[PDB]
């Protein structure tokens, strides 16, 4: 609906879609993170970090030698626009974060930093 | 088939089976290593290392730490009683083992050591 999507992430390592399209009309997006499935944290567990594609894989490296007790995440990444916290099966988690802080045509890419999870849990944040 | 077993390593971190047995009636075991899936090697690898379920964690760990250009395992690596080669989309590989290497009683595991694949990709060697 309006400035908010209901994006999920499953036991297969799949997120629901590649695509995100954040109106003009906004300041503020939400992103409402979900998970099912039977599978805990630990196993198959997400989250959702956006970024210009050209830092990406900074997050996602950093992300990967940070552990679960870091959320996959470094402390503090300037990379880091929005982010959501790991999360298992039947959990919930939101984030929210300012429109304004999408610059006109960037690259933005969405994606779970747990390891190995980055490769198909990735997509394109288009700002409309 | 006889010593053997061919298991599967799809797209969606799920290798076939969660077991496999090596009948005492031989000297050497084989395992095939098939990936159904249209996903490269540095995407969804998969692998097959065999150790006893004690030293799997430094196994799946120096392994990581290694890189796909040594198929994340530790050169050399003493733990690995016996392991395939990583795998693309569609390859194949085989490892051919002395079943003299086993000491029954023993937990002996099977598993991928691709980052973060290990969560799901383990199982169960029985010397019956
Ligand atoms: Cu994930
Ligand atoms: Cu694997």
């Amino acid at each position: 609906a309006e400035c908010s999507v209901d994006i999920q992430g499953n036991d297969q390592m799949q997120f629901n879609t590649n695509a995100i399209t954040v109106d003009k009309s906004c300041k503020q997006f939400t992103v409402n993170l979900s998970h099912p499935g039977n599978l805990p944290k630990n196993v198959m567990g997400h989250n959702w970090v956006l970024s210009t594609a050209a830092d990406m894989q900074g997050v996602v490296t950093d992300g990967m030698a940070s552990g679960l007790d870091k959320d996959y995440l470094k402390p503090d990444d300037s990379r880091v626009i929005a982010h959501t916290k790991l999360i298992g099966s039947g959990e919930k988690d939101s984030v929210t974060f300012d429109v304004s802080k999408l610059k006109e045509g960037e690259q933005y890419m969405f994606f779970c930093t747990a390891p190995g999870h980055s490769a198909l849990m990735k997509g394109t944040l288009t700002l409309k």
